[PDB]
């Protein structure tokens, strides 16, 4: 089906998936200098205390670590969100080489990679009828950059061993994902959509301005995984990444100035 490769990659999309030309795609290039600070936006909560993770699973185009969304447990509130936002999955988005990686840019720059946090409004009963909705999702994105090691990404770097091919999943129990986030929650933030099929735009995209750091070991592991199922020949999981798309008509706000 749809890939990251030369013959199904990001070019091929808007053959199966239309909506991938449409009015609110991302990611996008976020233009420090264009983006307006909102005063009015309110403080951003993020609520992961009684998160409860389940499984980590390779699914042939990332690995997604799931979580216990059957009751507000692990919640994202305030910033431009309106109601009560629950975490389903996070996963990344990550390149061959340390110069790319990312989904988003800043100011064109690219990062070594992308964590998305996925939460999807509580209004809509489940994830299903979420995506269906403008504001049905709200995704926290995170850069990634070279340096040191991230303590709280190592839990998820040990498992990788277990889940090198596609369909395969291993249990991932008490992962606390507040172990994933930097120091300052300041952000930007406009309307897109998912960056993969169905590339449906029912996503409020909310891009932390601060990267954190990961060590060249840790995102070596992350590039030893592999897009193909056991005893298939052998396609490395990397570049797994949407590239930039057009803004149109929305602007990004930011938290800070
Ligand atoms: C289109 C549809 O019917 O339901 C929407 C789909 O939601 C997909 O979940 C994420 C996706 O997680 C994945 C791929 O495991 C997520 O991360 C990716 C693709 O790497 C992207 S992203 N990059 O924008 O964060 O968004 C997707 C939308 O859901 C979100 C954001 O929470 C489901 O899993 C996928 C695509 O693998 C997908 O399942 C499919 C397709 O079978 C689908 O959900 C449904 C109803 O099946
Ligand atoms: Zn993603």
């Amino acid at each position: 089906h749809w890939g990251y490769g030369k013959h199904n990659g990001p070019e091929h999309w808007h053959k199966d998936f239309p909506i991938a030309k449409g009015e609110r795609q991302s990611p996008v290039d976020i233009d420090t200098h264009t983006a307006k600070y909102d005063p009015s936006l309110k403080p951003l909560s993020v609520s992961y205390d009684q998160a409860t993770s389940l499984r980590i699973l390779n699914n042939g185009h990332a690995f997604n670590v799931e979580f216990d969304d059957s009751q507000d447990k692990a919640v994202l509130k305030g910033g431009p969100l309106d109601g009560t936002y629950r975490l389903i999955q996070f996963h990344f988005h990550w390149g061959s080489l340390d110069g790319q990686g990312s989904e988003h840019t800043v100011d064109k720059k690219k990062y070594a990679a992308e964590l998305h946090l996925v939460h999807w409004n509580t209004k809509y009963g489940d994830f299903g009828k979420a995506v269906q909705q403008p504001d049905g999702l709200a995704v926290l994105g995170i850069f990634l950059k070279v340096g040191s090691a991230k303590p709280g990404l190592q839990k998820v770097v040990d498992v990788l061993d277990s889940i090198k091919t596609k369909g395969k999943s291993a249990d991932f129990t008490n992962f606390d994902p507040r172990g994933l986030l930097p120091e300052s929650l300041d952000y930007w933030t406009y309307p897109g959509s998912l960056t993969t099929p169905p590339l449906l735009e029912c996503v409020t995209w909310i891009v932390l301005k601060e990267p954190i750091s990961v060590s060249s070991e840790q995102v070596l592991k992350f590039r030893k995984l592999n897009f193909n199922g056991e005893g298939e020949p052998e396609e490395l999981m990397v570049d797994n990444w949407r590239p930039a798309q057009p803004l149109k008509n929305r602007q990004i706000k930011a938290s800070f100035k």
